[PDB]
């Protein structure tokens, strides 16, 4: 039995500290350190090593290092940390430590320390905090597990228990309760600049940077180290600065408490919302400005109207029910039947209205009570915040890739400082020079700038983003964004806009027929009136039939969709329950309403109107009855049905559109029906007999920018898919006008009559005329899974969980609907685990778990352009003093590596725009120094063993031109437009490796054989000193202008341009060096200048030797090209993967469209 009893948590292990005395950085080096000392100190008989300055600081070094080596392993580890640190314990009454390990994809390791607290006289609580939950020790299980809750035990707990409640009395169990399980608070700890400074010391790259440079301390230069180092010092610094700068601007939250009434000892009190305890009687009212409800809670009294904007993502508000219908002694599902009274934590209270149990008195504040069931961080949203903050590591560029090219160049280094080594030792030479040599050759191989060059060539591309409004956190991601896969989309509030306008009314041409309806096959009409322009009964039922509630200033509270309806109207009620004054300047009172009440489906009202239309002069005036409610209810009630009436409102709510019927009647034709005559008016005499007005249809407004940049991320080696929290309809709707899938469309549900207890899953057609069944067995291959489209609803993804077919449901399936936040997360990390990088692009709560778990996760805030004019405007203008409403930082953008503050669906290629042009950089500065730092391997190898030396004028011009073309390398701009082809996503790789090393062999191949030429013309059989001064021969020329040209070369050939970054024409700083020093090269080769040749302490030259050099250097230069050339077009990975793969019908729409708008561009 595991020790730990969660799904999360992997394995366990009990530990028990130990003091400084003991620990493994410690404990050997304060035996072995005396001894040396000692040697050092007062022995004066140093025979075991020589005793030379040099000699001693190598010993001093090494011990040095592995102090330093033993003490970060410590911290790059928790296994070794266990290991060094602590010991292994025996049972929970000597254990102080405890050390746990997560699933493979749910955060990172920790230690957690015990806590125990004597609340009980003889019982004690065991508690340790891992990622800010409360784990607990149960004596019983002998395991820990997490916190239980009243509402969650095996078993399911009656409905007496929660309606009998009566608050939280016997102060001693308040206090217990509160000591228990704590205060409703969440700490976000936001780190500060120390901590952050501390982990970014102990990276390895830091850590090699900083040993590198200090071994260079051997008394060569002591200026010339420590300003490296402080530099360094000062880069880290800055960097870490902009991190703690940009991290503290959005990751900055906070939940602000708010009072509440709470039946607390049997009275009702003012308390704090911070201080909230399961059982406690909360009468709960109208939310405030951003603040949700503090605490999971199920009504128990009256009903609400909420607002699910976190969970669901739309913002149609839901009508929450009371428990007081229900009978006593029944079960308390959730799932079922009871999920319309839970009250989650985190969501607005729209409304509340009463439309005594326990003999409670009601509250002051005229509320509706309720019980807290779970609080702290165990609601809902607090696994939401904890997915937030500790979920993913950061990247920090210390991929293995880097780690295995280090080794790679290491072997060479290795390799080159052993020849030099042996040697030595055959020519018995002084031992501290041939140290300094190897120290050399070891520090100059593999390179300690790499990590510096990296941190720009990514830091510019931070820069270049910064432009579109576009702001990162984590800069090493970037990388990242140029190899995708597929890229996720959400649908409210990423491509399309989260609130719900009208339309407009339709409809309004049934019954009499123009003859000029345009229909369709079955006769539904189409016609979309705007609600500007309507009639008279129609305008005056949609300004009746609202439940609109004015208090005593003036502010109107219900749900917005009618504020959006009157004021697009051009209406305004009064203070009196009046409307008054488009083009029907007219008012109305109203007298009498009704209640929405969720199996009626039927709002209405009576009034008594009066209205003077203008265009046609006619006046209406007396009383009025106006029903609004759905199509089916509303039809039956009419004496007169249309004649299309079953297919338009069909047509309308297939198509995703929420749709609702008008209804109108006639009480009294002049003056009102009489007072108190309308009091006694019931229900099933009121909306006897009606006549129709129209169908109001509300939808969500597409973007403008939806379909230009989903169509360029699809005609690109993409794939985009919707992993929605909507309905189906609507979610296969916008996904066909996006253009997401072209064909037929089967969805994957229970069917649409609502079937309560029944795992039946049924695929449906959109038009609903197709029903074949399924089990959770293997969907049917070569018809449904390849002919037809495919969209899995979220009641199916739970009943495919662990099967065989699941595997086959996240390859062929585009679109995803009602999806919980936790599937969402489930989805990404599938298709994270069969190879495919993937890319999330969400707005909200809801998708956190998708956003973090997502390689690249971008976060689409909601600003137009002119607001943020407007905020540099104030901020220009309070600045030169020493308003404008600011930007919903909401909470996606916490969760979001990036963040986009400009409300636009093309801010999402931008970023892919961009990622291709530091990919295809950080590939080539991998490729360009490698080769570079293995020509200057052989280059000190075994060509300083020869008696060659160069000028310090021609050592300047060799670091100038290779300081100007590295630097250049890493500032790339990027080209408009995404290409089909893809970028080499990594390091190791056939074509990289067989490059490199072929062109590394022509290198070495073309110095042997002019070296081999220079001494048959000339031969030196004087005696060679590695210790004299510079000496102008015909060698030491041939040589440098060889090694000159074999650094040009490395740079001209290993650049990729045009389909992803600048071309090599445009970059001014490389290429007028290139071809500067190319020129000067080949014009000191064939002698066209004899100054010249003395200028850089070059000799003459013979006619013969410079024609035969001048054609190894060419063939180098054209070898050089054409090894790349056929390695690039022979072994090289750049398709589309399998998930990517057009069909031909596609591919032929997409030449069609683009030989169209090239024909029409003219
Ligand atoms: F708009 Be979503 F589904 F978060
Ligand atoms: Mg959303």
């Amino acid at each position: 039995a595991p020790l730990v009893d969660n799904p999360q948590i992997k394995s366990a292990e009990l530990l028990r500290p130990l003091p400084l005395y003991q620990h493994a950085y410690v404990w050997p080096y304060v035996i072995v350190w005396p001894v040396f000392l000692r040697v050092y100190l007062t022995q004066e008989l140093y025979d075991k090593y020589i005793g030379a300055q040099e000699w001693t600081f190598v010993w001093i070094i090494s011990i040095v290092t592995f102090q330093t080596l033993t003490w970060l392993c410590t911290h790059w580890s928790v296994n070794l940390n266990a290991l060094f640190t602590a010991k292994k314990a025996s049972s929970i009454e000597d254990a102080q430590l405890i050390k746990v390990i997560p699933v493979a994809n749910a955060g990172a390791a920790d230690i957690c320390k015990l806590v125990r607290d004597k609340v009980g006289d003889n019982k004690t609580n065991i508690s340790f905090l891992f990622q800010k939950r409360r784990f607990l020790w149960y004596p019983e299980r002998k395991a820990f597990s997490t916190l239980e809750f009243d509402i969650d035990a095996e078993p399911k707990p009656t409905l007496s228990k929660f309606q009998l409640s009566r608050g939280i009395e016997s102060e001693d169990e308040l206090k217990r309760l509160e000591q228990h399980y704590g205060t409703n608070t969440f700490d976000i700890p936001v780190p500060t600049f120390t901590e952050l400074f501390k982990e970014h010391a102990v990276a390895p790259f830091f850590v090699f940077q900083v040993f590198c440079v200090g071994l260079w301390l051997l008394d060569e230069y002591w200026y010339y180290s420590l300003f490296t180092l402080v530099m360094l010092v000062v880069f880290e610094s800055t960097v870490v600065w902009q991190r703690q700068r940009t991290l503290t601007e959005f990751r900055s939250m906070s939940i602000k408490p708010y009072p509440i009434y709470v039946y607390r000892l049997g009275k009702w009190t003012e308390i704090q919302s911070d201080k909230l305890l399961p059982g406690d009687l909360v009468s709960v009212t109208r939310t405030k400005e951003d603040s949700g409800v503090a605490c999971d809670m199920i009504l128990v009294e009256g009903t609400a109207i909420v607002n699910e904007a976190m969970l669901s993502g739309e913002s149609t508000p839901l009508l929450k029910d009371s428990i007081q219908l229900r009978p006593g002694d029944a079960v308390l599902e959730v799932d079922g039947l009871d999920k319309n009274s839970l009250l989650w934590g985190g969501t607005k209270v729209l409304q509340i209205t009463h439309g005594p149990a326990s003999g409670i008195p009601p509250p002051p504040d005229n509320g509706a009570m309720a019980v807290v069931t779970k609080t702290g961080f165990e609601t809902s949203q607090g696994s939401l915040v904890r997915t937030m903050i500790y979920s993913t590591e950061r990247v920090s560029a210390n991929n293995t890739e880097a780690l295995l090219f280090i080794l790679f160049l290491l072997v060479f280094a290795l390799a080159a400082s052993w020849y030099v080594w042996d040697e030595g030792v055959r020519k018995d030479r002084k031992r501290s020079k041939l140290l300094l040599d190897c120290i050399l050759i070891i520090t100059s191989v593999v390179p300690p700038e790499l990590p510096m060059e990296l941190s720009l060539a990514v830091n510019t591309s931070l820069s270049a983003l910064a432009k579109f409004a576009i702001f990162c956190t984590e800069p090493f991601r970037i990388p990242f964004a140029g190899r995708i896969d597929v890229a996720c989309f959400d649908k409210t509030g990423t491509l399309t806009g989260e609130d719900l306008v009208v339309e407009g009314i339709a409809g309004l041409g049934l019954g009499h027929s123009g003859t000029d309806t345009p229909k369709e096959a079955d006769g539904a009409h189409t016609r979309m009136v705007s609600v500007h322009d309507a009639g008279m009964e129609t305008t005056l039922v949609l300004a009746t039939a609202h439940a609109l509630v004015k208090l005593d200033e003036g502010e109107i509270v219900g749900d917005p969709m009618e504020k959006a309806t009157l004021n697009a109207l051009g209406w305004v009620l009064g203070k009196n329950d009046t409307l008054t004054s488009s083009g029907i300047l007219g008012t109305v009172q109203i007298k009498r309403r009704f209640q929405f009440s969720s199996a009626l489906k039927r709002q209405s009202s009576v009034a008594t109107i009066t209205a003077t239309e203008v265009k046609t002069g006619r006046k209406l005036r007396g009383s009025f009855v106006g029903v609004k409610g759905a199509p089916e209810t509303i039809m039956k009630m009419l004496v007169t049905v249309p004649e299309h009436y079953e297919e338009t409102y069909k047509y309308f709510t297939r198509r995703g559109s929420r749709v609702l019927a008008l209804a109108y009647k006639q009480l009294t034709t002049e003056g009102e029906l009489g007072a108190n005559k309308i009091n006694d008016l019931k229900r099933e005499s009121v909306e006897a007999d009606l006549h129709f007005a129209g169908f109001l249809v509300l939808q969500c407004p597409l973007k403008e920018d939806a379909k230009q940049a989903v169509r360029m991320l699809n005609e690109s080696s993409h794939r985009v898919v919707m992993i929605t929290g909507d309905n189906p309809l609507t979610a296969v709707h916008v996904a066909k006008e996006v253009e997401i899938v072209d064909r037929d469309v089967l969805i994957l549900d229970a069917p649409e009559h609502s079937v309560y207890g029944e795992e039946s899953l049924v695929w449906r057609s959109v038009d609903d005329k197709i029903r074949i069944d399924v089990d959770p067995t293997k969907p049917i291959d070569p018809e449904i899974l390849k002919t037809k489209d495919l969209c899995v609803t979220g009641y199916a993804l739970n009943k495919f969980k662990g099967q065989v077919g699941w595997k086959s449901l996240l390859r062929y399936t585009w679109v995803y609907a009602r999806v919980s936040p936790k599937q969402k997360e489930d989805i990404l990390l599938g298709l994270k685990d069969m190879g495919y990088y993937t890319l999330m692009a969400g707005d909200g709560t809801n998708d956190v778990g998708a956003l973090k778990q997502a390689h690249v996760g971008v976060a689409l805030l909601n600003g137009t352009q002119e607001d943020l004019n407007r905020i540099a405007e104030h901020t220009r203008n309070q600045k030169m003093k020493e308003e404008p409403p600011t930007l919903k930082l909401g909470d996606a953008s916490v969760a979001a590596p990036f963040t986009s503050k400009l409300r636009n669906v093309m801010a999402i290629p931008n970023i892919l725009r961009q990622g291709r042009c530091t990919l295809v950089a950080t590939i080539q500065m991998y490729k360009i120094l490698a080769l570079n730092c293995l020509i200057s391997a052989y280059s000190l190898s075994v060509l300083y063993l020869e008696g060659i030396k160069f000028g310090d004028g021609q050592i300047t011009i060799s670091g100038m031109l290779m300081s100007v073309c590295f630097l250049s390398i890493s500032r790339a701009r990027s080209v408009e437009g995404l290409s089909k082809e893809r970028p080499q996503p990594n390091i190791f790789n056939f074509y990289i490796i067989g490059s490199i090393l072929g062109q590394f062999a022509v290198h070495v191949a073309t110095l042997i054989y002019i070296a081999q030429l220079c001494d048959q013309i000339e031969p030196r059989t004087e005696v060679i000193d590695l210790e004299a001064e510079f000496k102008p021969s015909l060698l030491n020329s041939a040589v440098y202008l060889l090694q000159l040209i074999q650094q040009i070369s490395t740079f001209a050939v290993n650049y990729q341009g045009r389909p992803f970054r600048e071309s090599l024409s445009e970059n001014k700083g490389m290429f007028y060096g290139i071809v500067g020093v190319t020129a000067i090269a080949f014009a000191c080769s064939t002698e066209m200048l004899p100054e010249l040749n003395e200028a850089m302490k070059l000799v003459p030259f013979n006619e013969n030797f410079k024609t035969i050099m001048t054609t190894v250097m060419i063939i180098d230069f054209v070898a050089c090209y054409v090894i790349e050339w056929v390695l690039k077009k022979l072994f090289s990975d750049l398709r589309a993967r399998d998930i990517a793969e057009r069909r031909p019908d596609q591919l032929e729409r997409e030449r069609v469209r683009k030989e169209k708008e090239a024909r029409e561009k003219e």
